[PDB]
DNA sequence: CTGGTCCGGATG
DNA sequence: CCATCCGGACCA
């Protein structure tokens, strides 16, 4: 196992890994809660997040992605969005936000699409849960969201990993060299 | 008004107030499942039942009824295998005055102990019941679970969890001269939602 | 940014 | 009749 809060891949499971429920999802360490989208520390950073089509307005090309922070009433820069905002290379700022100035030098994020996230996204798997890698915040800002009418904090996220993404030729090629499958849990129907 | 998990009558709505679709009775917080026959809670009891005909061998006498669990079977599908004293179908028999028994049913000690139910018959009842409303869903008042049991369904051959529902309530019954009168003298009609063409 | 359940209702 | 769509409210 690793700690609660350990930054980057889970040893053992590579991208392209996917399993039919969340709590799977958590138990295998990758995202540890089984109803929020982002896993982190307020006063220390995100360790994971969980793409799912919760937000009409979010967009997603595979490398990058936009994503929306929690929180009808205007979101804030507390909790999970100030720890997802804590991986941006830049200083803290809960007014306007802010561009990271090395942008890889962010903290790392593993990054989880569901198969409810097709809705707004290609790069969706068409079933579960899957790993798609390591993402880091270029920039963060806050912004009335176009379909939901109040203020959200908002992330920009790019692909930093070695491991090839699932999409691509390469990923796809990988994925069945390792006999990746949609995995249900143990003694399901 | 009242909150979800309410027991009881609905402040200001009276026996044999009627109303054309299952979202109105769910707003005037009678029913509030839009589609469920059920509404309950696994671990309190259950609120309020809709009659509305899904199972072939229930019967209706007016002052008491069966009435079939959920489950065993889309919003709505084709029956399918066994019914299980869990859910909504626990929460009806914990309304029974009776320790809970989900092996072979149990039958109250004293039945109007038991916690009130409220019942909505729905005019697709009318292809079992002769008490069912000509149209719309009709609230008929407050019953409480006298008995309940597991049984094979005689029309089609599943377990099934059966309830017998006995009326409790100081408004007269709908069918009743008197709840006929006082429909008239209340001047209950039909509610089609606001602004329906 | 779950997941299972469901005695509707419209449509053709 | 029937098959299919639609995609909400509620709770565990």
């Amino acid at each position: 196992i690793v700690p609660s809060n350990h930054y980057g891949p889970i040893p053992g499971i590579p991208v392209g890994s996917t399993w039919r429920f969340r709590v799977q999802v958590s138990e295998a360490g990758v995202h540890r809660p089984h109803v929020g989208g982002i896993h982190g520390r307020s006063n220390d950073g995100a360790y994971s997040l969980v793409l799912a089509g919760g937000f009409a307005d979010e967009v997603d090309r595979g490398d990058e992605f936009t994503y929306t922070g929690s929180g009808s009433a205007d979101q804030t820069l507390t909790n999970m969005n100030r720890a997802l905002a804590l991986n941006c290379d830049a200083p803290l700022d809960d007014k306007i936000g802010a561009e990271s100035r090395n942008w890889r030098a962010g903290k790392p994020v593993r990054v989880i699409r569901s198969f409810k996230g097709r809705k707004i996204s290609k790069y969706a798997p068409e079933e579960g849960n899957r790993y798609d890698g390591i993402y880091k915040v270029v920039k963060y800002w806050p912004e009335i969201s176009s379909s939901h009418g109040f203020l959200v904090w908002r992330y920009l996220l790019r692909r930093d990993d070695v491991e090839p993404a699932p999409w691509t030729s390469e990923g796809i090629e990988r994925s069945r060299r390792l006999c990746l499958r949609l995995q249900y849990p143990a003694g399901y129907p």
